């Protein structure tokens, strides 16, 4: 008589969206094992076995006969209750069971992404999933059993240790939100005929992601032919080059200066700036005198550069770093990518300009988001969180309340002014950001904003990976997203419209 342990599959963690909307539920399903040396005694029974599990006869029973001295084998894993319990309607001998856990997800390619799926083992492998895999998936039991030498599965004599169920966990994602953003952003994908593309609602207040959705997606609970390409979450590892996105943040380091004040003029003219090999080119050139916001209104690299080349580039780098571009999100999603924000000890001139405009540096979608929402909560910076924040964090304060009061008036301005990108206009609240276009021939379609200006509560990011029509700007095909997107998020989540 020989004393075994048999490992008791303990039930994962429920993971809801932020209102208790289920999002990844564990389901019962029957896993079959046999004992070969008892299947031998019973070789009658084989093909009716091999046909209840949709295999050929010969391949079946070519199994079993070359397993005939292995005690323990796996018939078939994650068959539905019902399908197990056919099996065991034809009373083989040798043939037994397991009860074990697969995920079922209720809202599958909407969030899938964010939540992320298992293994063949109930393990984390993408997103919610695999980030909090130790909260959720408890700790398996400990069955103390009887045996002999064949393997023949005698007595249940004790419970040597009892199987810990995983925790819930809540997720800072409003379904509500996430749903219109999935749906927008398909939208958006198809009227321009892009590859991809992301977009990430937060809460500039708490840190919350309340929506991240990425085009393509893939349905988790129908994972056979898992395209890789389809199951990348793009908003946390792609990076990009954020452009103009990041001219607010060069801006915030202008204000912060003593040296600049947004009624100042700079001379763009004739819309070119050599600096040695380098020439600095902005996209309109019909411009002379701009003030700090027309910089911004005409999205002017000239402008831009002019201001930085005055203040000097470790301001500016100072203030992206300060609001997380190029760094860690401290998220713990494995595979997430930190991007780069380049630094120097002495600044050339050319290096200065890019970096002022974004150009050479690699943020991700998620990055930027949190950057904006910095600067839409009066400069302050709250933690990022993909779980339900209940108590806040303290934040810190990046960039002083009066300049970031005063940028983002000035991105108030970007949207509401006259030759602004009036296509992210949030109708019935003032709305504020800042469009981007990145050449990667092939272009990245940038907006990054905020609203209701007056008092921000929520801070956007629409990125479209090579829009294919004849439009391509940031301010012609993020824009309109980032309007639908904010309309719905605002009134979904009860903000009052502002625009009295
Ligand atoms: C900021 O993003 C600038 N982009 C760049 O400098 C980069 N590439 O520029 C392009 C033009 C794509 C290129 O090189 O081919 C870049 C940065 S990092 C990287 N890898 N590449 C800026 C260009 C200024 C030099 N682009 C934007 O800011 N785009 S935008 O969304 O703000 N936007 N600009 C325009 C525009 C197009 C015209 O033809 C104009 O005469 C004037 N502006 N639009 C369209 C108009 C929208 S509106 C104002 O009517 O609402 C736009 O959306």
């Amino acid at each position: 008589r020989s004393v075994r342990h048999i490992a008791i599959p303990a039930h994962r963690g429920l993971i809801t969206d932020r209102n208790g909307e289920p999002l990844a539920v564990s389901t019962p399903v029957t896993t079959l094992w046999a004992n070969p040396k008892e299947l031998m005694t019973a070789k009658e029974r084989w093909p009716q076995l091999a046909a209840a599990l949709g295999q050929d006869t010969k391949l079946f029973a070519d199994r079993i006969e070359q397993n005939a001295e292995r005690e323990f084998i796996y018939l078939v894993r994650g068959l539905t209750p019902e399908q197990g319990e056919g099996v065991i309607a034809l009373k083989v001998p040798g043939v037994y069971s397991i009860e074990e856990f697969r995920r079922f997800y209720p809202a599958g390619e909407v969030v899938a992404h964010a939540v992320g799926f298992t293994d063949v083992d109930d393990r984390g492998r993408e997103g919610i999933e695999l980030a909090f895999d130790e909260w959720l998936a408890g700790v398996p039991g400990k069955r103390q059993v009887l045996k002999d030498r064949r393997g023949r599965v005698i007595k249940d004599v004790q419970v040597t240790k009892n199987a810990k169920p995983g925790k819930t966990l809540a997720l800072s994602i409003d379904l509500r939100l996430q749903y219109l953003a999935h749906r927008e952003l398909r939208n958006a994908l198809l009227e321009n005929g892009a590859k991809a593309g992301s977009l990430v609602i937060m809460d500039v207040k708490t840190g919350e992601i309340l929506a991240m959705t990425n085009q393509p997606t893939y349905n988790p609970n129908n994972r056979r032919n898992l395209q890789p390409a389809a199951m990348r979450n793009r908003a946390m590892i792609d990076v990009f080059e954020p452009g103009s996105t990041v001219k607010p943040f060069s801006m915030s380091a202008a204000l912060a200066s003593g040296r600049w004040k947004p009624s100042d003029i700079v001379d763009v003219y004739p819309g070119t700036l050599q600096i040695g090999r380098y020439t600095i080119r902005d996209v309109s050139r019909n411009s002379r005198q701009l003030d700090l916001t027309g910089i911004l209104i005409k999205s002017s690299n000239v402008g831009i550069s002019k201001i930085a080349f005055d203040i000097g580039a470790e301001s500016i780098y100072s203030v992206m770093q300060q609001v997380g571009l190029g760094q860690d999100t401290g998220l713990g999603f494995p595979g997430e990518r930190v991007g780069n924000l380049p630094n120097h000890r002495k600044w050339p001139k050319a290096e200065t300009a890019t970096l002022a405009y974004g150009y050479g540096l690699s943020v991700t979608a998620i990055q930027l988001a949190h950057a904006y929402a910095a600067l839409a909560n009066d400069g302050k910076s709250v933690p990022l969180s993909m779980t339900r924040v209940d108590r806040v964090p303290d934040g810190v304060q990046v960039i002083s309340p009066e300049v970031a009061s005063t940028v983002q008036g000035m991105l108030q301005q970007v949207v509401e002014a006259q030759g602004g990108v009036f296509r992210a206009q949030v109708p019935g609240y003032h709305a504020a950001g800042k469009s981007g276009t990145a050449r990667k021939n092939a272009y990245r379609s940038l907006f990054a904003g905020f609203a209701p200006a007056t008092d921000p509560r929520i801070a956007m990011v629409v990125v479209i990976d090579e829009p294919s029509k004849a439009g391509y700007f940031g301010g012609l095909v993020s824009a309109p997203v980032f309007s639908k997107v904010m309309a719905g998020a605002l009134r979904l989540m009860n903000v009052p419209p502002d625009n009295l």
